[PDB]
C-alpha cells in the first residue's frame, strides 16, 4: 500500500479537533515503530513502539528541538503486536495529542512545541507494512 518511510503532508499545521488516523500492520519480529510529527528539523511529537529494549516493550515519547531530544515520557501498556494489524488515531486537543491505538486510549503528550500550525509534516517510519495515512476534522 504505502511506501516506509512516509511523509503525509499536514497543511497549515495540526489545530485541535484535527484527527490523524494510521492503519498498517505490524511486520514479523518488528524491532521499531516511529510516527514524527515535525515542525521542520524539530520533532513536535515523537510516538515510538520499541518491541525490545533490553526484552521490554514500551512506547517513549518525546520532543526534538535543535537536534535535541528532550525528557521522555514512558508508561507501561503497549497494545501492539508483532504480525498484527493495528490503528492508531492521533486527534490533536488543545493541551496534548490524544492517541488511542485499536480504539482504545493509550496515552496523551502534552503540547511542547507551541506553534500548532508550524507542525507540517507527519513522518511515518519502522517496522510496519503502512495501508493508509490520512486526516480529518472532527
Ligand atoms: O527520546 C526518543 C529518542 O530516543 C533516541 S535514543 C536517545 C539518545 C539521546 C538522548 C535521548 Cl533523550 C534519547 C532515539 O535515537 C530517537 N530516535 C528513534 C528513531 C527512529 C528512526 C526510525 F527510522 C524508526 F523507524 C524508528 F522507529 C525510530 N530516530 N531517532 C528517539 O526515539
Ligand atoms: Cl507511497
Ligand atoms: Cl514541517
Ligand atoms: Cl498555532
Ligand atoms: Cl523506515
Amino acid at each position: 500500500m504505502l511506501i516506509v518511510p512516509y511523509n503525509l503532508p499536514l497543511p497549515g499545521g495540526v489545530v485541535p479537533r484535527m484527527l490523524i488516523t494510521i492503519l498498517g500492520t505490524v511486520k514479523p519480529n518488528a524491532n521499531r515503530i516511529a510516527l514524527d510529527f515535525q515542525r521542520g528539523n524539530d520533532v513536535a511529537f515523537h510516538f515510538n513502539p520499541r518491541f525490545n529494549e533490553n526484552n521490554r516493550r514500551v512506547i517513549v515519547c518525546n520532543t526534538k528541538l535543535d537536534n535535541n531530544w528532550g525528557r521522555e515520557e514512558r508508561q507501561s501498556v503497549f497494545p501492539f503486536e508483532s504480525g498484527k494489524p493495528f490503528k492508531i488515531q492521533v486527534l490533536v486537543e488543545p493541551d496534548h495529542f490524544k492517541v488511542a491505538v485499536n480504539d482504545a486510549h493509550l496515552l496523551q503528550y502534552n503540547h511542547r512545541v507551541k506553534k500548532l500550525n508550524e507542525i507540517s509534516k507527519l513522518g511515518i517510519s519502522g517496522d510496519i507494512d503502512l495501508t493508509s495515512a490520512s486526516y480529518t476534522m472532527i
